[PDB]
């Protein structure tokens, strides 16, 4: 997260870190046994880390739980990043508490102008590299479909939205991939892609979770 703020320990209790020997992606806990992330975060040997603030220090609220199964969206296209969503089942259920909590799926798609909270442990710089150890937050609005399409001609599908600032300076970035965009206490987006980070006229692009609720619910019901 470029241009964000330190969230504060366990203020974003649905935020997960996906760990393969190191943090590589974010995710959201949607019930005690399931995580949603980006399909571009897929790899084998995932440990889900819940209750994290500092990802390099054991602080006391963590739960570390191996993935048993990963399900990439059947229509994920790695070239276009259309359908950039995946589900991860935990080997055992998480213990839910005030610091580890699931985030609701949306009943409705959020409109342009809605203010959302984006969070992650990604890069905090738009050029060069500085990775924070503690969770970073950004408040950002959903942009109009027309702004988003103007910024990324020919690249925006009905399964994507833009959020952030056309002036630049504030965005998700490398390592934030798969993390949540939460609006009005519902998961609306997943950190998916962009042209660099925090560039002028190049806002972040997010997976539009409201299009995937039936797939998520039917997949969880049968796995
Ligand atoms: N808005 C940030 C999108 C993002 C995801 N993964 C990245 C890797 C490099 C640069 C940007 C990104
Ligand atoms: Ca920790």
């Amino acid at each position: 997260i470029v241009g964000g703020y330190t969230c504060g320990a366990n203020t974003v209790p649905y935020q997960v870190s996906l760990n393969s020997g190191y943090h590589f992606c974010g995710g959201s806990l949607i019930n005690s046994q399931w995580v949603v992330s980006a399909a571009h975060c897929y790899k084998s040997g995932i440990q889900v880390r819940l209750g994290e603030d500092n990802i390099n220090v054991v602080e006391g609220n963590e739960q570390f739980i191996s993935a048993s199964k990963s399900i990439v969206h059947p229509s994920y296209n790695s070239n276009t990043l259309n359908n950039d969503i995946m589900l991860i089942k935990l080997k055992s259920a998480a213990s839910l508490n005030s610091r580890v909590a699931s985030i609701s799926l949306p009943t409705s798609c959020a409109s342009a102008g809605t203010q959302c909270l984006i969070s992650g442990w990604g890069n905090t710089k738009s050029s060069g590299t500085s990775y924070p150890d503690v969770l970073k937050c950004l408040k950002a609005p959903i942009l109009s479909d027309s702004s988003c399409k103007s910024a990324y001609p020919g690249q925006i599908t009905s399964n994507m939205f833009c959020a952030g600032y056309l002036e630049g300076g504030k965005d998700s970035c490398q390592g934030d991939s798969g993390g949540p965009v939460v609006c009005s206490g519902k998961l609306q987006g997943i950190v998916s892609w962009g042209s660099g980070c925090a560039q002028k006229n190049k806002p972040g692009v997010y997976t539009k979770v409201c299009n995937y609720v039936s797939w998520i619910k039917q997949t969880i019901a049968s796995n």
